[PDB]
């Protein structure tokens, strides 16, 4: 509810992300992938861990496997693409191309209407700014897939039975009401 560390993996979406939450009236910390050990997370006593996107791929994207990993089942984690990534990859995900790559177009997902997707519309129109995805048939059994692409892509993933989330497109929004109520949800489990 308090005290979010927001980990940046290089990326300028990692503010949006600090003014949405700190708007929703989360105490946020912005720390980069690098300049950060697992030593360093128990000072700041974080409440709630989000992994932030980039350019480089999860095996790149310094301390960002390792917290996913150590802090699993401790406090809840929400990764965002590459953080979606590399929460799959965490638990024995394998990360593959995409059948079209996309740098910022809006399609419809399909999702479960549970965590993050409770009280969305379905389907729901989100902004995609990746070129690689979570392998369905290599998934952890560990994970359910909770939202689908139209071309039958991995949106999202949760944990069976850890508060750990992962989304594939940007949330992008909260003036958007149903992009307030994602994080929100996040935020107010």
């Amino acid at each position: 509810g308090g005290m979010i560390l927001l980990i940046d993996n290089y990326d300028s979406f990692t503010w949006n992300l600090y003014q949405y939450f700190c708007e929703l009236g989360a105490d946020v910390l912005v720390k980069r992938n690098d300049a950060l050990t697992l030593a360093d997370i128990d000072a700041l006593k974080p409440q709630k861990i989000v992994i932030s996107p980039g350019p480089c791929t999860p095996d790149e994207a310094g301390i960002s496997l390792d917290v996913i990993r150590h802090y699993a089942g401790r406090l809840p984690i929400l990764g965002v693409c590459l953080g979606h990534q590399a929460m799959a990859q965490a638990f024995g995900g394998k990360v593959v191309r995409a059948a079209k790559v996309m740098h910022g177009k809006t399609s419809p997902i399909t999702h479960n209407g549970e965590g993050v997707f409770r009280g969305l519309a379905n389907p729901l129109t989100v902004t995609r700014y990746h070129s690689l995805v979570v392998e369905p048939d290599s998934l952890p059994a560990c994970f359910d897939v909770t939202a689908w692409s139209e071309t039958r892509e991995i949106m999202g993933i949760r944990h069976r039975q850890w508060d750990l989330e992962g989304v594939q497109f940007h949330p992008e929004s909260i003036l958007s009401e149903q992009g307030h109520q994602l994080l929100a949800n996040f935020l107010h489990r």
